[PDB]
């Protein structure tokens, strides 16, 4: 069976899960989906977790107390980690306010024998806690859509995860 | 944002679910792992979903009963969904030995807006139930886990999902 390495050299990059966190109205959802297709437009594997394709379809038993909450950052931490492991960036702007929220997802990635990086990327504009050490933290009074992508992308060469 | 078919053209392949079917030890296991291989060495995206990296991470609540094995190819039904709307080769060998256990992980795939191709490969070697009109059918006394590999990338690139 294939290793991880040996997956990663044969198909040109290796999987990450970026997380957009910030508050609803941000545009974290736009920029999850403009940094999908500029990936894309790169030829490289990148798939979007929203609420359409998962609400409804794996977590449809779920309802909406804070256990049914819960499960879902959950199911979707674990999801996102396959993908990150089919050598896939993963990216999600997921409703998810809590630091301890993002904390479940991220220990799933840490923890893992594979080490999948956790991309923690602060969408920041003008009850939600903000995170502390955010692996990107980009600013919206600073930044448009575009160069929120490009800063992104920037970070995922320059940590080896795709090509330059 | 994005449209199924242009990330298809993107990406150079359109995505499917490989569910092999048979006797535990009929080696579907040994095939799915060398169909997986084999299409990553054609630089092609495929992912194994087997119980490893879903029943103790995704699925780690579901018990034994039949209520919880049914919950359990349910989920994997709908993240091999994922997987193929995310133009990726999903393959799987879970044990699912019920004609009704395929049949529902297919109507997810038919029934969606993407009509995602479910491709059923029974894996027939000397309670399970055999599918009646399976995609793909390899008898284990006539071909080797190489030529029933070769049989079913055959298959993926005569039905336009892999390039020839």
């Amino acid at each position: 069976a294939v290793t991880q390495d040996e997956r990663d050299t044969l198909l040109g990059q290796k999987g990450c899960t970026v997380w957009l966190t910030g508050l609803s109205a941000s545009g974290k959802s736009t920029i999850a989906t403009a940094l999908e297709q500029h990936l894309l437009h790169k030829k490289l594997h990148a798939y979007r977790l929203d609420g359409d394709n998962i609400r409804f379809g794996l977590n449809k038993d779920l309802g909406f107390d804070q256990a049914s909450r819960v499960e879902n950052i959950r199911r979707i931490g674990e999801v996102s980690l396959l993908f990150a492991l089919s050598s896939t960036i993963s990216v999600t702007a997921f409703i998810s306010p809590y630091i301890s929220d993002r904390q479940l997802a991220r220990e799933l990635h840490e923890k893992h024998s594979s080490a999948i990086p956790f991309i923690e990327v602060f969408i920041d504009a003008p009850p939600y806690e903000a995170p502390a050490n955010p692996e990107i933290h980009i600013r919206t009074d600073e930044v448009d859509v575009a160069g929120a992508v490009e800063i992104i992308t920037k970070y995922l060469a320059d940590n080896g995860l795709i090509p330059a």
